[PDB]
This record gives structure tokens, C-alpha cells and sequence, in this order.
């Protein structure tokens, strides 16, 4: 229902922001956790943009207008919110800085912006819900429903008064960056990931993989988006554990909505089935997470610490199943 605009007071404050000395060396790491730095979140992203894309890549006035309005268009939901957006943006950064010369100036700016916009206006409902209960979004966007909406939300923010960070690019480059973003955002639909990963794995093993081949690039970028989107599983265990509480909180509230509409949900969305969570996580790690981080490491060897951390977190979920958990506090 429309689009929000940040207050003059909000974007003006962000211009003044300086990232504390200590964090500059910490932010660079794959395992870094934005969580203890809430007030600094918008300023963290600006920082990341300036290191990777240069301080004059975007008109700072417009950049600050963009970021704060992006913040205001995320919803007070338990998982697919502002915190998630900034977390994903940071994982992309770490990948980029670690693989810098493989990606053009145009792809770097667009990917960082795409990560921050990738869950715009998320309601805390899955694609499954919308398509089952024939929500208008499902009739408009028959596939990749929320994703198409996220991208459409991003373009709506760009189209705001003084919000268009991209204007300074040529008409040819403008076209390209909206397409980089669109593909990046659509690639966060996990339905697509399975095919994409299988395709990349096979390309890598047979050694036909070629980053000068556009279609191949699109795919590697796609897996990068998947890797960032799921980076909750690559942090240290305490952080990985707390984030799951948020992921499930939102799942169960959707399962709670389905019970009212007279349909019993999948175990994962059932707050009376919390006992299946550790086994569910094992399966999600073996089915999705591990393979995603394995293929990405093969293609981009500096991204390895993500795989190691994910293997560690999977070992922790295995510990949980054998009954070796620790307090967690919540
Ligand atoms: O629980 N899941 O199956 C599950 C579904 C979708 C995204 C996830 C991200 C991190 C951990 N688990 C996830
Ligand atoms: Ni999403
Ligand atoms: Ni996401």
C-alpha cells in the first residue's frame, strides 16, 4: 500500500555518521555480527559502500535519502526486517572485498544495493501462503512472488524525489544495473537455488565454468546472493542460535494465521511442533546450506571461512540432537 519517505531529520543525521575505529578492522571479516550495533546499522552500510565502490560513487545526499527510506519500508516483523537486510548487505561486502577484481564497478554497487533492498516490504508471509490462499500478489507475480514485489518496491524507492542514486550512470549503464539488481533479487527465491547450484557444480567439475560468459556470471552472482541471504548459518553459534529464534518466530505466526483460516501447516511453521526444529535444521543444512557454501568455495576460494563456519554450526545442531545443548537464554 504505497511507499514511505524518510524524514528530513533522519537522512541528515546519517550524513554525520563516522564508524568507530575498532569496527573498521572487524567489519572486514566474514563472521562479523552487526547485532550489537543497532544505531550504527545505516552508517555501517554507507561505510561499506565507500570502501568497495568509492566515496564519490553515489551523491551522498541521495544515498542517505535512499538508505533511510529503505529502512522505513521494512516492516516490524521478526525476521525479514531491516536487521536482515543489513546482515545480507555485509556478507556481500566481505565476499566483494575478498574477490574484488573479479567484479566490475557496476556489479559491485548494484549488488550491495540489491542486498539491502532484497526483502523490501516483506509481510512475514512465505510464497507458499500467498499462492495457496490466492493473494493478489500471487496472481500478479505467478512465480517468485515476494521477490518480484521486493524488486518492484526498490524501483519505487529509486523513483522518489531526490532518491535516485543511479541517475549519474549512462543510459546504457542504468539499464544494466537495474537488471543486475533484478536478477540478484529474483535469485534470492530459494526455489531457484537448487537448479542454480546443480548447474554451477556441474559447470565447475567439467571445467566449462567461465566468468567472461555472461550467463555464468549471472549464476555465480545468484549463488553469492543465496550465500549472503543465508549467512545467519555462518556466524558463531550463539549468534546462529539467536537468529533461528527470529526465523521460527515468523514461521509460527504464519502457521497461526493458517489455523484460523482452517488449514493445518507444515511442521516447520507449527508452534506446537518445536521438537522437530533440530532435525529440521540438520536437513536444511545438508539440503541447502552446506552445498551452497561448498560450490561457492570451489568457484571463489577466498570465501572458504563461510563453509567452515557452516560446518561448525551443523556440528552444533548435531550436538543438540544428541542432547548436548547449552542455556541460550533467549
Ligand atoms: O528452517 N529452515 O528450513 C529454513 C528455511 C528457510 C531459510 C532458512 C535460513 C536459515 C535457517 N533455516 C532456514
Ligand atoms: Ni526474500
Ligand atoms: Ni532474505
Amino acid at each position: 500500500a504505497g511507499t514511505s519517505i524518510c524524514t528530513s531529520e533522519e537522512w541528515q543525521g546519517l550524513m554525520q555518521f563516522t564508524l568507530p575505529v575498532r569496527l573498521c578492522k572487524e567489519i572486514e571479516l566474514f563472521h562479523f555480527d552487526i547485532g550489537p550495533f543497532e544505531n550504527m546499522w545505516p552508517g555501517i552500510f554507507v561505510y561499506m559502500v565507500h570502501r568497495s565502490c568509492g566515496t564519490s560513487c553515489f551523491e551522498l545526499e541521495k544515498l542517505c535519502r535512499f538508505i533511510m527510506s529503505v529502512k522505513k519500508n521494512y516492516r516490524r516483523v521478526p525476521y525479514h526486517n531491516w536487521k536482515h537486510a543489513v546482515t545480507v548487505a555485509h556478507c556481500m561486502y566481505a565476499i566483494l572485498q575478498n574477490n574484488h577484481t573479479l567484479f566490475t564497478d557496476l556489479e559491485r554497487k548494484g549488488l550491495l544495493i540489491a542486498c539491502l533492498c532484497h526483502d523490501l516490504d516483506h509481510r512475514g508471509f512465505s510464497n507458499s501462503y500467498l499462492q495457496k490462499f490466492d493473494h493478489p500478489l500471487a496472481a500478479l507475480y505467478s512465480t517468485s512472488t515476494m521477490e518480484q514485489h521486493h524488486f518492484s518496491q526498490t524501483v519505487s524507492i529509486l523513483q522518489l524525489e531526490g532518491h535516485n542514486i543511479f541517475s549519474t550512470l549512462s543510459s546504457s549503464e542504468y539499464e544494466q544495473v537495474l537488471e543486475i539488481i533484478r536478477k540478484a533479487i529474483i535469485a534470492t527465491d530459494l526455489a531457484l537455488y537448487f537448479g542454480n547450484r546443480k548447474q554451477l557444480e556441474e559447470m565447475y567439475q567439467t571445467g566449462s565454468l567461465n566468468l567472461n560468459n555472461q550467463s555464468h556470471r549471472d549464476r555465480v552472482i545468484g549463488l553469492m546472493m543465496t550465500a549472503c541471504d543465508l549467512c545467519s548459518v555462518t556466524k558463531l553459534w550463539p549468534v546462529t542460535k539467536l537468529t533461528a529464534n527470529d526465523i521460527y518466530a515468523e514461521f509460527w505466526a504464519e502457521g497461526d494465521e493458517m489455523k484460523k483460516l482452517g488449514i493445518q501447516p507444515i511442521p516447520m511453521m507449527d508452534r506446537d511442533k518445536k521438537d522437530e526444529v533440530p532435525q529440521g535444521q540438520l536437513g536444511f543444512y545438508n539440503a541447502v546450506a552446506i552445498p551452497c557454501y561448498t560450490t561457492l568455495t570451489q568457484i571463489l576460494p577466498p570465501t572458504e571461512p563461510l563453509l567452515k563456519a557452516c560446518r561448525d554450526n551443523l556440528s552444533q545442531w548435531e550436538k543438540v540432537i544428541r542432547g548436548e545443548e547449552t542455556a541460550t537464554w533467549i
